[PDB]
């Protein structure tokens, strides 16, 4: 049996242009990434699957089912995010006193003028369809964690098919400074019409992945899809400057914690020999991030600067762990080998023997006790595991991945890591971006037809670790890797 | 959701040599299979796997705990036997007016003097020792069905190895009229003692697989292993006629119900044209049986008879079930094809697509309605479906079988048949005769190491549909067909 | 046994970027494709292998070697293309009169003094070594067909990064009719430096791919990768004019015969309910752009006009084939389904059961009937299956695929189609574009680290249908589908 | 390229029960095999296929077309055996100065007169057929060694089915010393009749299969199947005497050498800490035998003794293979573990990872270099590779065993074992005993409906090897593991 603290709190974590949409009158069409899934030309490309999200679960309408099952599970903590595009899906006023040509922005004034300005503009009606939803999350009794942003910006900030066609003359997203400016006013205005509701602060999502396979990782489908590394260092940048302004926008509204979620991968050597490859992707990506948000160290040009306008604008690490990534060294490189972590066959297995979900990512619990100390040992900011999940519609894997990876965050905490919660990748199965539907990472299947919740057996499991507080001995077993020789190779 | 009367009971199966020993001191070396199993050559031909019973679950000593468990999933019924050489050991003396060159055995002396003369030579300890066992499960509050023979016959009536060899001038099992005539003196001697602590009463566990698989099929590792049709016939014709009379006996003495646990399988034709092909295999391995001990319908040579003695010695039918069996005609015969039913290949998937299990038996839920309406149809006995399991230690397959069977057999009762319970093959893994530890089939794992137990998602599963009486609709979904896919082919 | 006429020839075709590098002093960097995959942009984002052409098979420096195992086999026809860029790899001067807002290319100025000039241009070189190379083949006996474009542009005349990154304002490829107009003086120079060794003539290879991925299909990794249905169209329109173009200057020049090689697909339709489907997958297709260089049908905007300068442009077609396209109807369109076609899973089966190969091919000889009769009654132009092959390293499927289309030729041939030639693709292995060395589409294997030739078991199998000019009997069982049984699924 | 001594032949092995009867009119219903094949009890557990012989192959009457192919390919070396119930069908006058109850036969008389006399019973027409055979095979120019015995003997010596039941009483082949009698002026008999023709001599084939197949290891499916360790050993005891008496017939009548042919397999440690399980598992299985009739020591008992008239009883050794055998210690003993050599699954991967053939052997070419230098090391007879081959009907990993195995033959002769042929089990398709027609092991695919030969591409593989006396250039990369990753696991 594997104990946790009293109040370590198990729960889910779910997007808004992932689970929202599908009761009707629940469209937003407002956002970069809904015109990018329907764009004729990106489907014909075949770069989004083709599925649209008009279509998915129904958490704007449904989502008192969605809580009635979360709370049977006796789940306790939540982790939504709110749309932008559905506050002011319309544009704002330029912000006076705000130099586009300036590349830092190393402030941005928020007051209750303007706060109250910009309820002039917010839609009133997503503004007060999202308080019920949170308050009936907060009267079942989780706690909340709120996220500021997780991928889609309005279209008045980003026409993604307009730079897809390389050009930059209208709105770009991460790429205009304007994005930043009004990314911290939204922060704070959310902040102050919520704070009564909401028990922890996230910024943004993955910010990592929006820079990575928007501008480099093109085959991924992710809006703009325009290839250049410059450009990819250009949202970056912004990205890390929208954070700081955003920390400190929640900051004059509220005296909650505000931190971030960043994807991560454990960097495993391919041999003894490959060490150093390990330290440099890590830095490459994973400490770089950081140190820029907390030692406020950061480098324009190759110049390392360090702007104490982003020193120390974090308060909590969220989490987010999937599978590995197997590196090689090269001279003064290093690679990132195919075959095993994300570059997978689907329902096969690795080059190393371990099975893989229905994305192709590779079975690895060991990963999350390393990413977990590591950024401990780093940072010493206490965390939550926001996203732990597996693509797995039949779920004859999610059993031993869901207590594998579990027990690893239990090991985490004992070697003096302070990690608060475990939120696994999804309730109910959802939207995957380029992927469609048919990447099921839900405890809960989803009958998109007729928008009918299903407990699958993984459910019932987590029931048992949540409603206990621990990894009772009778579901111990499954704290090991699922048999390959049932499965495909 | 798909409720069940209030008075359909959800449960378990379990037998003697399988389960018992594995706790010190429980050994059991008194039967022609613990013999069958330990012999030098029989483990050098392959006929059985190496793996000896003396390291079983352990259900002699730790009873409680699987008990425990067993409440736990809201179980209601159970359906155990009792070890024929457990009580009687040693021979007992020849049994007076008894001719062992008579064929047939149209009665046995049973009365209250026999009883108390059989009590001198019975083991009081393996007697107080079940007694407190089954004392144990109905304190739970479990109906309990009770088996009398499930395989093993004690040393003194059956030496396995001596007839393989040829040798039939030594004791010969169910080859003897001996066997017969103490098989009935057993019977009301159990009866007798433990009539306080049975609610029904089964006479033996498929016979036709002791009679099949021991004389024909000789490949399987079944004791005696003497291949030969016509011995097959002289052991199915005792085994029949040893049933009335254990019926007979037991009337002799309660009141309790008395029916027969049968091997089933669903016979479906390769093409339209092969419904004869199917008549003609249920009768050859069905109906000739039940005509026997109902109708009291026979033949000796070729001679069909009606020996009263038979007629109307059933109070009701167990049927196990697991798969099916694809059957073609040819002018006047019929065949079973391989690639289907039982003759797959292990953890891929039959001609037809159907995913098998670890024993390589394909999925079929649609065989159990068939079978359950055939009985009731054409007998109208009410039935238990007394075996329904799985070889799945991983748990891929077992949610979905599981649910899909039970679905079943709630389709047969609407459709009019009087089934009252369900009884999965299997609480715990077990020791499977030839194929030793190998194949589990249990709701629950165990460690032969530690003879620790462990849940299996599926059991969560099925304390769903016992706890509640009901496929709930939560669990709906998995009254489906596991997805081939991500299994092996 | 299959007979072919004695007329019908056996042979290969090859490319020059995918074979002819390898050797010393080979390289040739002055392409759109030796650019395109040696940008670093394009290696991170995983467009292209990370394969470099540099150390391929080495056709220009080992030659005889690859011309002597050819002889061995007994082939005798090959199918080869001069590289544009050997010749010439610096700009030629601007020709005048010449407006490049000009729309339409109704002719080009091809006399002596012209070809003489560009002679001043040409690569000594490169043009000499050819010469020597096409000699060398012509000794051996094989019947020579040359292809004038087999996909890389010179940098001059295309830079593919600018282009990929929305730059119109450098050298565009086929976007510009400056490269209509240089491609026309290309063919007619080679034409009439070669025409001595030359059999017959082909303008370009596929040029529907080229179009189509280039500027749809973004993810296949092909130059300038930019995403755009309008541009698409442009470089179709361009490609159809320059063909034409060509044409004519190659008459200027010879009397040889000049045709095309178009890439093909069987249009399959997934139900009876979904012939129409495969009619239009045909038009937009296929009769498009062979109604447009033939009957001299196109159109502007939606115009449908009949340029008398296209009009019949052609003498014969040469059928490139490799796999089937399921389609099905949807209202008015029609979709290419995946599962099938091209679109399987490595190594594995299609949704109908037929194996795949390396790339994920499905298997289906009958396609080849279908696309040459439906060519032959529609334009009955005479014609070369100028490719057809499989990915395949290990040689398990390649005998019957080479076996069972080869029989489906002489099956088109019997039913009148006028069918003179069936080229493999493939001799060696060679660079397969965006894939890089991985798939292996060769008669004989290559270790690239040697450059040596080794004879997969199919060679020795085209070797006996070659040398004997039909499917001699004790290989006739070929002509089926390999066993996927042993093969993955 | 791997050359061959001058002097090396390449040829193929063959049976007569195995590939003989299909022709019409070429049935022999007389031997102890044709019997238990057709047994209904034996067809009823599955012992046997159910595959008749008398739909064979056909060579019989076929054999030209099969010398025509042989010749073909150059091969020029052939080992048939002739059908002992081909010429004596019937009983033979029991041999005076014989005492049945004699254990041990120091001797046999031969002499004219008996040859003159057994003459009288000898079937004129199986004389004369197969002499006409051995001509024509003699006349293409083949080296031709001769096998007299290769499993099956006359019913009037061998009863199969009533050892089966346990039935002593009556013919019991290899169990009496009648049969040791007989075969030894079988022998005799033969060599006087086609010494002209034969080249060198075998007296039997797998001496060892028979006797541990048909007594130990009973789910073959071999005759008599009678599982008895004791009598596996008297049948052992009289198969060597039988050969030393057989050796010496043959030496009375001719001056040609005479050797054995053994089925082999090599014996690999699990762990280094394996090395004694090895010793000891080649004693049991390989050394006992030979020590027996070369050194002339053998025990009675645990008595080890010397009988001069064993001692160097043999001429040359032929060495069978087909895969490996992984043993491990156990104390005092060893073990044959399973999922390696023969013990694997169909068509998938032994626990080694390397592929397995249609009867789930594992690849395993090395150990042929291992059975070769061991037998040359301990005894210095020289030897020929009678048989090697793999059972697979699609032909993928044949061409890669084929090489792979010649290939480790030359190595073996360059340690300096004399090694004189290779010898592939099989040209064509025959009968697989109780496997049926379905394990397919020849260089030529048989349509048993027409009885038809085709090559398969690695025929013309071999064809290369044997056409050149070596393992040409080109197809040395076939001496390989035939790529798993294509193929099933």
């Amino acid at each position: 049996m594997y104990s946790f603290p009293n109040s370590f709190r198990f729960g889910w974590s779910q997007a808004g242009f992932q689970s929202e949409m599908g009761t009707p009158g629940s469209e937003d069409p407002n956002t970069d990434w809904y015109k990018w899934v329907h764009d004729p030309e990106n489907m014909a490309a075949g770069l989004v699957s083709g599925d649209l999200p008009e279509n998915g679960p129904g958490y704007w309408g449904n989502y008192k089912t969605f809580h009635d099952n979360a709370q049977k599970m006796g789940l306790k903590i939540a982790r939504l995010n709110s749309e932008w595009s559905r506050q002011f899906p319309n544009p704002l006023p330029r912000p006076q006193n705000f130099d586009e040509s300036k590349q830092d922005v190393t402030e941005v004034e928020i007051n209750e003028n303007e706060l109250k300005r910009l309820d002039e503009y917010a839609n009133k009606d997503a503004l007060n369809h999202y308080r019920e939803i949170f308050k009936d999350l907060k009267s079942r009794g989780l706690y909340f964690i709120q996220n500021m942003y997780h991928w889609p910006l309005p279209l008045w900030l980003h026409d993604p098919i307009r730079v897809r066609r390389g050009d930059f003359t209208g709105p770009s997203g991460w790429l205009s400074t304007r994005t930043v400016y009004e990314f911290a006013r939204f922060s704070a205005y959310t902040a102050w019409k919520f704070d009564d509701l909401v028990d922890e602060y996230s910024t943004m999502n993955e910010p990592n992945v929006v820079g990575g396979l928007g501008y480099v990782g093109v085959k991924s489908g992710f809006p703009p899809g325009y290839l250049s590394f410059e450009l990819s260092r250009r949202a970056m940048y912004n990205i890390i400057q929208a954070h700081a302004r955003a920390y400190d926008g929640i900051k004059s509204v509220s005296k909650k914690p505000v931190g971030i979620i960043y994807a991560n991968s454990s960097f495993q050597p391919l041999t003894d020999k490959d060490m150093e490859a390990v330290e440099m992707a890590e830095n490459d990506n994973r400490w770089w991030f950081f140190d820029a948000i907390i030692r406020g160290e950061i480098t324009r040009g190759n110049e390392k600067i360090v702007r104490d306008d982003l020193k120390g604008r974090l308060d909590w690490i969220g989490v987010n762990y999937y599978t590995r990534t197997v590196v090689k060294r090269t001279e003064k490189g290093y690679v990132s080998l195919g075959g095993y972590g994300h570059g997978c066959e689907r329902n096969s297995v690795s080059l190393a023997g371990l099975p893989t979900s229905d994305f192709g990512w590779e079975f690895f619990p060991e990963g999350l006790y390393d990413v977990l100390t590591k950024y401990w040992n780093r940072y010493h900011l206490y965390m939550y595991v926001t996203e732990n999940g597996i693509a797995d519609d039949a779920d004859y894997q999610r059993p031993y991945y869901l207590v594998s990876h579990v027990y690893q965050v239990h090991r985490a905490i004992n070697s003096g890591a302070d990690v608060r919660g475990y939120l696994h990748w999804s309730l109910a199965d959802n939207y995957e971006w380029a992927s469609g539907f048919s990447m099921r990472f839900g405890l809960l299947k989803v009958d998109y037809n007729t928008k009918r919740l299903y407990w699958r057996p993984s459910a019932l499991v987590y029931r048992e670790i949540a409603t206990n507080g621990a990894i009772t001995d009778e579901i111990e077993h499954l704290n090991s890797v699922p048999p390959v020789k049932p499965l495909r190779h």
